């Protein structure tokens, strides 16, 4: 029952749960004459909530705000961008407006900043080589290395055995790694391999477009990156 498409007008977003305290929120957008929709996480921590990526846009990421309230109803207090891409910091602007503190690796904020996108507040040290690790609040933040970003970002819950992958896993219904243009294709196999060996207990993998499934979905990556580059 993982909602898609063609179930989310543009400006709605769902929540679905995932596992105790974590969700995931999917949103649609259009993007270059053509309708995707897009994957973010939400984990509880104690009273709190702990965001993982934007709505996709200020109006989704204001909707996304106000379904939490409905359904939830636990202020979301942070927020990490998991690359600098507009699904991903695009309404930035607006949690930082309703209060959210975000944030983003230096290198996701300075390549938003050139990209003319929303830029995250704070800064996430620690997390500038591949196979580096950081605890932030009820997950664990993990840089593979370069993929479909030189920037992007992973987010384990520990408690839940949750992987969220972003834009570095693709659903298994892919045949082919998309939006190539910031991508590091020779990469972004051995980073998909990282985040195999450091998280081989995972249950769910959430991809950052598309439906979830289990550790699959890391190797199915790995082989579409792979043909892809032929
Ligand atoms: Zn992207
Ligand atoms: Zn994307």
């Amino acid at each position: 029952e993982y909602p898609t498409v063609n179930e989310i007008p543009v400006g709605e977003v769902r929540l679905y749960q995932i596992a105790d305290g974590v969700w995931s929120h999917i949103a649609t957008q259009s993007f270059d004459g053509a309708v995707y929709p897009s994957n973010g996480l939400i984990v509880r921590d104690g009273d709190e909530l702990l965001l993982i990526d934007t709505a996709w846009g200020a109006k989704n990421t204001a909707a996304l705000l106000a379904e939490i309230e409905k359904q939830i109803g636990l202020p979301v207090t942070r927020a990490v961008s998991t690359h600098f891409h507009d699904d991903r910091v695009g309404g930035v602007d607006v949690l930082r407006a309703a209060g959210v503190a975000t944030y983003a690796s230096p290198s996701t904020r300075r390549l938003a900043e050139a990209e003319g996108n929303e830029i995250p507040t704070h800064s996430l040290e620690g997390l500038s080589s591949s196979g580096d690790a950081v605890r932030f609040g009820p997950v664990e933040l993990f840089y593979p290395g370069a993929a479909h970003s030189t920037d992007n970002l992973v987010v384990y819950v520990p408690s839940a055995n949750v992987l969220y992958g972003g834009c570095a896993v693709l659903e298994l219904s892919s045949t082919s790694a998309g939006n190539v243009a910031d991508a590091d294709l020779a990469e972004w196999p051995t980073s998909v391999e990282r985040i195999q060996k450091h998280y081989p207990e995972a249950e769910v993998v959430i991809p950052g477009h598309g439906l979830p499934g289990g550790l699959d979905l890391l190797q199915h990556t790995a082989n579409v990156v792979k043909a892809h580059k032929n």
